């Protein structure tokens, strides 16, 4: 398959006031990432896409739109995880059918699952779809058990545990790791992660790529300067409301990024809009 | 509406080997609770029913079967909560249509929601269905905000916080509380909870009722004796695997309680079956 | 042995402005507990006594003062636990020499001690002093969570009599009484006295009994007689008081409440804030008027 | 001021079988660090020194011994924090009198101190001694989490120079360097030295540097020169060693590794298990053969 290393934006979705998908806005978000953020790929249907508040049919519509808009211009990963394994298989089969380059799946949540249940969940998605898989963050022995399946490619690493990150890269050198924390891209890159999947790349993809590339070249003081500016921006984004602020920043770039999906607050308050305007002036102008 | 105080079993669902609903087995589980466990009601579609691993259509089939089998013999509460608010509304409307006595909804999960988002979620389910609501476990000021909606009846209390339980009963005396922890029924009843919703009542409903009634009469030494035997049983159930052990115990009573739903381990190992046989001999014979 | 069941105040200590012990004030706190609060005994050197911010010599002084003032009128338990096991042994020997009825010790904290290390700590304090022991479990401050099997191992030592229980885990509490029915349990959460009494605890050790011991005894005795409605009413009033005490600052508010009774309860010890603000004082007076008048 | 940047071993202390300090052994540990580990300095009286299980007088003895043995060859930092603020002041004055270059103090623990109380604690130690201060942050043991605004308040005192950072939060670490670029940071997690060095920490204070100081300096200096591939290789070998040390028992394994070098590192202090088992000794020898040979 296609090269999956590098910078992947976790695709945000544009929603209408009524909560339905705004297709025109979603396609503008996709075009912004490919053409302006210059991402290596998109991670579709993840947490950042407000995926878990949606129906199976809405998830399928998003997978269709993103693949139709992106075509073969960039790599595409489809997050199909769920508490419902039959739904994960159904979404995995559909994304595979659409031509996604690989699948990914959050560990099943809501209930507490044992490690064997989690491994069976990943092995079943893989067996039923025929597609390769990127897991989510478990310790070194458990990653080894997951990696016994040759179709598990690696992990979207979110644990804030850089000792575990080092251990994983040492023990499983041929498996890939994508950093899942945009605000810790530098230290993750210092340990040799293969790429990053993140929500903030939808608007800060230029700096993210710079950090990643400068860090791999050993230009740590300059990379740190860019991580500092990036984190000032991320700090403002987190305080103001993560998905709504990224969408409001996209609107300032002429992208119809729309509303958030309920039960998340759907409409940005005037204060949230004002803060996004300030953040754009300070960090993205 | 119908009296909702007392003992409610959180209904377990029988599944076939392939994960589909075993309707004949589900109806036997329902009949066992009404006719033998002598419950005051059933709480359908909750955590114990393996609800969160199911499709919207499977949840509807379970709501239909339970209401058709129970008819008007007992009170019926329908848990319709989800990370998807549109799905919660759709399930709430269907359960209301079937004649369920009231709805209930877990707080939206997977994402971290603010209190205002959680209140909006409950107010929306109520507004769109016209049904009363039982919330899930937040502090005293937040319960007060939820209780501003006159259609919020009370809470299925799971927090292991008996100071908060006392505060809630004092501050909101006309709102109901159902204990959600079977192993702490006595102390909850000592503080005046109005009933209990629990998974273990599917097989230990006689002792549960005895504990509740003895405790309300102030017969605490005898209630404690029955809670001790109950908790020896619960301890064995938890160690062996909660839903599978209750199902295996039901099979020993001639109830086709079936398999669990994947991603949970679906089939009981021989060791799990042996332990259930031992538990039945010691506590339910 | 001198009976250890019932109502025990976790003794508060009066400090001067400079942090030294105010002996006169401490004796007034003790008298107030014995004579007005009608306690069965005092738990001296616990968390409520500001014990872990003090020197070994200060701890010995408080032990001497409390035994000299109380004499033989009440039961006395001495909390001597610490991260320093040699200090715990030193304090346990001294409290034993003074005539304390039993020792108690918090699980060793700061470092992440294994269960075997925790068990060796209790066995050493007992062996070196010859005194009985009450395990002091307070997971919220120590981070130490011991399960039912671990209590069993501790109870293999016949001089371990029971536990001062503060976990907010009533399942574990029930399991302790099921497994070790003859071992004692003292509830450590005053705001949850009713439900703990419903599960058969043998007494209670608490900070709010320094000012609310009358109500605390009522809740305990009414619950044991099965008078739940009456007990719950007194727990409700108690918990309005406790809610206010907690919001205003626990240590300082109980001392200010005691000062309004004529007890020189003094200042708190630094690094805790030593002096109450005007707002804290005003709130203490309002709480006294409403609940202890 | 005497430069405080670089590699600092958190000094381990040699104890006799009865728990008393083994002075000869402690001097050998110090010599080993200065002469073979080539440290820039020692952090004395920290968690690794088994400090919180000791008496004030034992702490003073370790401070005297370390300064007398090291003389002026290296930088010396004295950790004097405690739940007892009067003890921290007493120890800070004594370490200042002995000539320690700077003081350090763990956030006060056990009780849930507010931020203002924590800030008053640092300001008091500084004011009463006249010495500079390094905040010691170790949320995993204390449960105290301070955010960026709180560090700012602490840094309002110009004698607070920086922090010994152990949180497993590299976002916070980056925020500290962004906001207070001239304030110092010492990484406190030896297994995460590379990524912390990528974020510009000024040095490292760690327990494994007592035996792995050569590799630790390499990782630090290679990372600062941007030689990531080389640094990562040495971090990999280091982390195989650390993984084994952690699994076998951290304190005891480092002491056993030191004994294999001819250093009388002694026993651990009780309530920690004092003697290594035969299996722990055998594993220490295997780790030495593989990684420190
Ligand atoms: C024991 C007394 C105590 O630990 O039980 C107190 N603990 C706490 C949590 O502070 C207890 O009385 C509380 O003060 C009270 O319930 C209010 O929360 C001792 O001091 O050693
Ligand atoms: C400071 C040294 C330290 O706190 O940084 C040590 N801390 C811990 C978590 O034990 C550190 O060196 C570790 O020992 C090491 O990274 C292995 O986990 C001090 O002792 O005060
Ligand atoms: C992957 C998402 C992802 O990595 C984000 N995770 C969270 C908790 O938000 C991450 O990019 C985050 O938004 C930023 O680091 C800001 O904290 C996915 O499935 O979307
Ligand atoms: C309500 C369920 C419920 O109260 C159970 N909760 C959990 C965590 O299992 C409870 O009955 C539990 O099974 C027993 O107390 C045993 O611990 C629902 O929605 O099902
Ligand atoms: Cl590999
Ligand atoms: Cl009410």
């Amino acid at each position: 398959m296609r090269d999956l290393k590098g910078i992947f934006s976790a695709l945000l979705v544009s929603f209408n006031e009524d909560g339905t998908i705004n297709e025109k806005g979603l396609r503008q978000i996709i075009r912004h990432n490919i053409d302006k953020m210059k991402v290596d790929g998109l991670y579709v249907g993840g947490s950042t896409g407000e995926n878990f508040m949606l129906s199976t049919e809405e998830k399928k519509e998003i997978f269709r739109i993103a693949k139709d808009e992106a075509k073969d211009q960039i790599a595409l990963i489809a997050q199909v995880g769920s508490v419902n394994l039959k739904e994960a298989v159904e979404l995995g089969k559909y994304a595979t059918e659409l031509g996604y380059d690989c699948l990914s799946a959050v560990t099943p949540f809501y209930y507490k699952f044992s490690f064997p249940e989690i491994k069976h969940y990943y092995d079943t998605i893989i067996a039923e779809t025929g597609s390769n898989m990127i897991v989510y963050s478990m310790g070194i022995e458990q990653f080894g058990e997951l990696y016994k399946n040759p179709k598990v490619l690696g992990v979207k690493f979110t644990a804030g545990d850089f000792y575990l990150l080092e251990r994983l890269k040492k023990a499983y050198p041929n498996h890939l790791i994508w950093a899942g924390f945009d605000e810790m891209m530098l230290p993750a890159a210092s340990l040799g992660v293969d790429g990053a999947i993140g929500s903030t790349f939808n608007v800060n993809g230029v700096r993210a790529r710079q950090i990643f590339e400068l860090t791999k070249a050993g230009k740590l003081k300059e990379a740190l300067e860019i991580q500092h500016v990036t984190n000032d921006l991320i700090e403002g984004i987190l305080a103001n409301g993560l998905y709504l602020t990224i969408k409001e920043l996209l609107k300032l770039e002429g992208v119809d990024a729309g509303y958030c999906r309920e039960p998340m607050t759907s409409k940005a308050t005037a204060e949230q809009v004002a803060k996004a305007k300030d953040l754009k002036a300070k960090f993205l102008s």
